[PDB]
């Protein structure tokens, strides 16, 4: 119905890459010369209706460092199409193989672009409410992109959004500085030892992860200035990118490399 349509018949479908209760994700190729994962939906499972507001969004929001859809089949079964992030996930990528030699240099690099994808969040007044390292894709040559894969994410959601539903770009910059803690221990669990019930108790109480080892506590700073109580003290997303941008300049020159960043 719309020139993001495609046929059925222009795409080869290879690797399963798993499954949600809705459908398959699957690695696979466009016009026989195109790397593309495709999104599926089981039919029954769902209405189009609802299985295609996502490509619906990901038509609104395009960006650099934001996922990109490419096409849609939309006549059943349904598909979506979207260029293909040759490293997965960025939470397998730090815990993986790839993460002994990943140092703060381009930790906060990958910080920068994702806060860069989030700048254009902001900008265009969408509210991500997911904002984790499970949802940050890794492409060729360390590029990140902002994604969402539809995975209650306590640990990563800001006290008035997990409490009162009050999400907004200012509850995604908590999740930042979450992720921020991600980056800086290769993707271990934020709170580690805290269950969910003690993470809403504690943080109420102004409780707030310490700089992990090795962190410059600067980036430390920044991860408590994302923490703020106050929703509207927290730093905005452009703040974040040129201070990221900016680092081993302005805020850490006489960085040097240690064991694990
Ligand atoms: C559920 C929903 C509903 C409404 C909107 C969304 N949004 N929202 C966004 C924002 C706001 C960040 C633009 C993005 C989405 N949707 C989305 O990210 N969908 C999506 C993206 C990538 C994939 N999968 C893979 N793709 C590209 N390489 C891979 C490489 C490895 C791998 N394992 C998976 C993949 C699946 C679904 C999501």
């Amino acid at each position: 119905k719309d020139a993001w349509e495609i046929p059925r018949e222009s795409l080869r479908l290879e690797v399963k890459l798993g499954q949600g209760c809705f459908g398959e994700v699957w690695m696979g190729t466009w016009n026989g010369t195109t790397r593309v994962a495709i999104k599926t939906l089981k039919p029954g499972t769902m209405s189009p209706e609802a299985f295609l507001q996502e490509a619906q969004v990901m038509k609104k929001l395009r960006h650099e460092k934001l996922v990109q859809l490419y096409a849609v089949v939309s006549e059943e079964p349904i598909y979506i199409v979207m260029e293909y992030m040759s490293k997965g996930c960025l939470l397998d990528f730090l815990k993986g193989e790839m993460g002994k030699y990943l140092r703060l240099p381009q930790l906060v690099d990958m910080a920068a672009q994702i806060a860069s994808g989030m700048a254009y969040v902001e900008r265009m007044n969408y509210v991500h409410r997911d904002l984790r390292a499970a949802n940050i894709l890794v492409g060729e040559n360390l590029v990140c992109k902002v994604a969402d894969f539809g995975l209650f994410p306590i640990k990563w959601t800001a006290p008035e959004a997990a409490l009162y539903g009050r999400f907004t770009i200012k509850s995604d910059v908590w999740s930042f500085g979450i992720l921020l803690t991600e980056l800086t221990t290769k993707g271990r669990v934020p709170y580690p030892g805290m269950v969910n019930r003690e993470v809403l108790d504690q943080v109420e109480r102004g409780y707030r992860m310490p700089c992990p080892p090795e962190c410059p506590e600067s980036l430390h700073d920044l991860m408590c200035q994302c923490w703020r109580k106050d929703p509207e003290e927290r730093p905005t997303f452009e703040y974040l990118q040129a201070f990221l941008e900016d680092y081993f300049t302005s805020t850490e020159p006489q960085y040097q490399p240690g064991e694990n960043l």
